[PDB]
């Protein structure tokens, strides 16, 4: 089924309706399942993914369920290439959504985008599940403007060495705390750091972090104590929240449960 019964999905039940673009593993198409239900169809470019390891982990992701997590519906593994079938998010990638100036966002909307992500992240934390590549590019936006976290944990199965070497051209340097860039120490607290940068992305309407620095310069500078400036759209109270995510000591960073409380406190003042 589609979130019910088997999670090996029959490709014959799928109809391809539009190209959505490409992501980490290549082409993504919009389709319908059994003519009724919208789905996104991730066609996994062969050689890009550690497929056996992912399919085993997919059993684990099938059991995560939260409103603000993009739902994994199943896989199509009986063909070349394999497909991953997920919830359809009609407004696309959060990063691109933020950069479309026509939306004329209120800060009330930006803050709720942060709450959306923080709720998904608190749930993953409660399940001891790291995202490992949290950023605006890995969030999606549905037809109601709701933001949801996507492709949690999938960095573990990326075979492109430019993405997994901390010095590769594609490593999420700008979203990584010093202990990751320096020692490869991943934890819930490196997710917390990334969420702070993600909050800065949102309030910066999708500007790239540290845009005047190369990856290597950024890693050096954040390690010394350089930090992202307060976005003009972020109040002091909002900036204190993202800023708290970038403490030099991991154990001084908050949890996602604390961050959620902090965001809700600010929302409740409106
Ligand atoms: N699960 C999904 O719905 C979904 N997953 C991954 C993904 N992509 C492509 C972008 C890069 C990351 C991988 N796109 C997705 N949907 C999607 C939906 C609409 C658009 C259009 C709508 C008009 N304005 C924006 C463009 C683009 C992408
Ligand atoms: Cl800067």
């Amino acid at each position: 089924g589609l979130g019910y019964g088997s999670w090996e999905i029959d490709p014959k039940d799928l109809t391809f309706l539009k190209e959505l673009g490409t992501g980490q593993f290549g082409v993504v198409k919009y389709g319908k399942w059994r003519g009724q239900y919208d789905v996104a169809i991730k066609m996994i470019k062969e050689g890009s993914m550690s497929e056996d390891e992912f399919i085993e982990e997919a059993k684990v992701m099938m059991n995560l369920s939260h409103e603000k997590l993009v739902q994994l519906y199943g896989v199509c593994t009986k063909q070349r290439p394999i497909f991953i079938i997920t919830e359809y998010m009609a407004n696309g990638c959060l990063l691109n959504y933020l950069r479309e100036m026509r939306h004329r966002f209120q800060t009330q909307q930006l803050l709720e985008m942060c709450k959306d992500v923080c709720e998904a992240m608190e749930y993953l934390e409660s399940k001891q599940f790291l995202h490992r590549d949290l950023a605006a590019r890995n969030c999606l936006v549905n037809d109601q403007g709701v933001v949801k976290v996507s492709d949690f944990g999938l960095s573990r199965y990326v075979l492109d060495d430019e993405y997994t070497s901390s010095v590769g051209s594609k490593f999420p340097v700008r979203w990584s705390p010093p202990e990751v860039l320096m020692y490869s120490k991943f934890s819930s607290k490196s997710d917390i750091w990334a969420f702070g940068v993600l909050m800065w992305e949102i309030y910066s309407l999708g500007k790239m972090p540290y845009e005047r620095f190369t990856n290597s310069e950024t890693a050096e500078h954040i390690a010394q104590g350089l930090r992202l400036y307060r976005p003009h759209l972020a109040s002091e109270k909002v900036y204190t929240i993202m800023y708290s995510c970038w403490h030099e000591k991991a154990d001084e960073r908050p949890t996602f449960k604390i961050l959620l409380s902090n965001i809700l406190d600010v929302m409740d003042e409106e």
